[PDB]
């Protein structure tokens, strides 16, 4: 079996740390229970000849160990030592070093407050002292990343909650999101405006060596140029990262698969499923058997593909935004190795119903019969599947909350109540559809959504303090284009509604630097409120939420900003709850499903569960609520359609 790449084991950590051992401070030590797996396989099977480690024939000393049955290194494919293995290299503006000398140069740079690019398991990282405000601001400036939170590597898990330390110390060694109150050493530029910080432990030997030496928290963010995939070769690192890093700690062991760090919450919730989980297969739900090989292309953002066959499914690693420059290459190498590993040959392809998608283009190039699944249908089905809902389980009411996904008849959805099973998706109601002014700009400039909401629902909106920056502009040009439907399509988007409220509270920059920035900011503000008595509501009118009443109560309910943000979450949860209750109860349905990237909001989840405690509630947990889980939803719907003989 090939298993995920795994965190350095305590045995290897002790060997690396003991003077006189052959692998004393060898940054490439591993054995049978730890080290890189998926990321070092060129083709099958898992044997030195077909890994990256065929380029390093074992010296006589390591040869003895490979043979020995009692040795912890019986058939450790990588193995090797400082005599025959890869070795570290350092490169920096007319400096070069190697081995221990290279390590020590990197350490000194990090101590000086500089930024170093470090070769990891599934790509490169950019690192600096997370306590040093100038270094972090310098890293942000050079990377053009003014706000998106930075991951941080801690030398030990001391002082973190039990749940976080448990998760951090697993062989997967994910980044775990933790209240930043627990980590006061970090500067404010790590996760500015947010309540959580993603922390991680050293999980390869080079990281261990570094942290033992530095004894402090280090930024440890992806070594990518913005709008580009992480570099996996030395050459690409050195080219992409030359204007960002002050030095490079690299090495001559190739990486053959891109494999980002995984991200989970301390709660257990999966956010990004990569290193340490891939390529583990998942069992399909009861009733799903003898399924033909289907390739599911997933979503254009936060992409994963899925391979469905027999009674199992295997997701790819996080591949990111499919319009990034060079991502198709990484996607295709992932699919090549994944097909090799599972001896998998697709007979069918499933992709999203949106004809504008990149993924949809790639499907047409395949020469297999193709089929289409509605975005939000796939979100709901991926949740049902994670909960092992049987093939013949019966209908649920689903709430699918995200930015924008294409719905029935070309509509733009993102705030929908649906009747769902594995074959059918009936649209029942949800948020009203409201223009996206300036098209793609509406996701980058929250105020555009406040304007759209105000022109639809808010009499005399120019008189409220919270619309002041919009009201003072020449907004009528844009209002005229909205009215005429010029690059102003309607979308029933939960994401855009959060953006309109964050624009009204001033809690995000006027123009965002990352997708969902304003929504995260608004959730972070709300989360600082313990709960408040307030009069804001979102009443049901027929099958839609009455936003005119929401806005009038919300704009006129003065309160500390954190209470205003909490009241929005509570009112939204209560309005969708009333909708889903009406719809489920009058259909004899007892189970509700929640999915879509907005369902990553923990406060909304808490409020929905509070209001809907009279139902069985299904929320995502081990796959992401967002687009990273979409390929699995497409897979089970394709499977169910086939199993029904359609
Ligand atoms: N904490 C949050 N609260 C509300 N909305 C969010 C949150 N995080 C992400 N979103 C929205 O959901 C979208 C991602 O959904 P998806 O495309 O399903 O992965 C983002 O672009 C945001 O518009
Ligand atoms: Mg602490
Ligand atoms: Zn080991
Ligand atoms: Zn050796
Ligand atoms: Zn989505």
């Amino acid at each position: 079996q090939i298993v995920p790449d795994a965190a350095t084991c305590p045995a290897c950590l002790a060997e690396m740390n003991t003077p006189g051992e052959r692998r004393y401070r060898y940054p490439f030590i591993n054995c049978t229970h730890c080290g890189p797996r998926f990321t070092i396989i060129r083709a099958m099977p898992y044997d030195r000849p077909f890994t990256v480690m065929a380029a390093f024939p074992l010296c006589p000393a390591c040869d003895k160990e490979y043979r020995d049955p009692l040795d912890r290194r019986f058939h450790a494919q990588p193995v090797a030592c400082p005599e025959c293995g890869p070795y570290l290299e350092w490169v920096s503006h007319g400096e070069h070093a190697e081995q221990e000398a290279a390590l020590q140069a990197a350490i000194a740079q990090l101590k000086m407050g500089n930024i170093v690019a470090i070769k990891g398991i599934g790509g490169f990282h950019l690192a600096c002292d997370a306590r040093n405000s100038n270094a972090v601001a310098t890293l942000r400036a050079r990377k053009h990343r003014p706000a998106k939170p930075l991951a941080v590597m801690l030398p030990v898990a001391d002082g973190l909650p039990d749940a976080a330390r448990q998760l951090l110390t697993t062989p997967a060694a994910p980044i775990v999101l933790v209240d930043k109150k627990y980590v006061p050493e970090l500067c404010d530029d790590i996760a500015p405006g947010l309540n959580e910080v993603g922390v991680m432990l050293p999980a390869n030997p080079l990281q261990h060596l570094l942290l033992q030496e530095l004894q402090c928290p280090l930024v440890m963010t992806s070594g990518n140029l913005s709008g580009k995939p992480p570099a996996i070769s030395n050459e690409q690192a050195l080219e992409d990262l030359q204007g960002i890093a002050d030095g490079f700690l690299i090495h001559n062991r190739d990486i053959v698969q891109r494999m980002d760090d995984s991200v989970v919450r301390e709660s257990g919730e999966m956010l990004r499923r990569s290193r340490g989980y891939v390529p583990d297969a998942l069992a399909l739900p009861p009733g799903f058997k003898n399924v033909p090989p289907v390739l599911c292309l997933g979503a254009d953002l936060k992409n994963t593909f899925c391979l469905v066959r027999g009674e199992q499914v295997v997701l790819s690693q996080h591949l990111g935004d499919l319009s990034d420059d060079g991502i198709q290459t990484q996607w295709r190498e992932a699919l090549r190795l994944m097909q090799n590993i599972y001896n998998f040959t697709p007979q069918y392809v499933v992709h999203d119903a949106h004809p504008g998608y990149v993924s949809c283009q790639w499907a047409s190039e395949m020469n297999l019969p193709t089929q289409t699944v509605l975005h939000h249908h796939a979100h709901a089905a991926a949740c049902l599947a994670e909960h092992q809902w049987p093939l013949d389980g019966g209908d649920v009411i689903a709430l699918t909350l995200d930015g924008i996904g294409m719905g029935e008849n070309g509509a733009l959805w993102g705030g929908e109540c649906l009747r769902v099973n594995y074959r059918e998706c009936e649209h029942l109601g949800g948020l009203p559809a409201v223009a996206l002014p300036g098209g793609d700009l509406a996701a980058k400039q929250p105020w555009r959504n406040l304007l759209a909401q105000c022109l639809r629902f808010v009499p005399e909106w120019q008189n409220y303090p919270e619309t002041a920056s919009v009201a003072a502009a020449n907004w009528s040009v844009l209002a005229r284009a909205i009215e005429r439907g010029i690059n102003a399509p309607l979308a029933s988007s939960c994401g855009r509604l959060f953006d309109a409220v964050a624009a009204a509270l001033g809690c995000a920059p006027a123009t965002l630097s990352y997708e969902g920035e304003a929504a995260c900011a608004l959730e972070a503000l709300a989360a600082s409120c313990d709960g408040v008595t307030h009069p804001v509501t979102m009443p049901r009118v027929d099958n839609q939420l009455d936003l005119a009443t929401f806005w009038q109560q919300w704009l006129n309910w003065q309160a500390p900003v954190n209470q205003r943000a909490w009241a929005f979450h509570d009112a939204l949860a209560q309005g969708f709850a009333a909708l889903m209750r009406e719809q489920a109860t009058m259909r004899g349905i007892t189970t509700l499903v929640f999915s879509g990237g907005v369902i990553h909001n923990r406060l909304l989840r808490a409020r929905l569960a509070h209001y809907l405690a009279d139902f069985t509630l299904l929320f995502p947990q081990s796959l992401p609520a967002g687009d990273g889980g979409l390929s699995l939803g497409q897979g089970v719907i394709a499977a169910a359609r086939w199993l029904a003989g359609e």
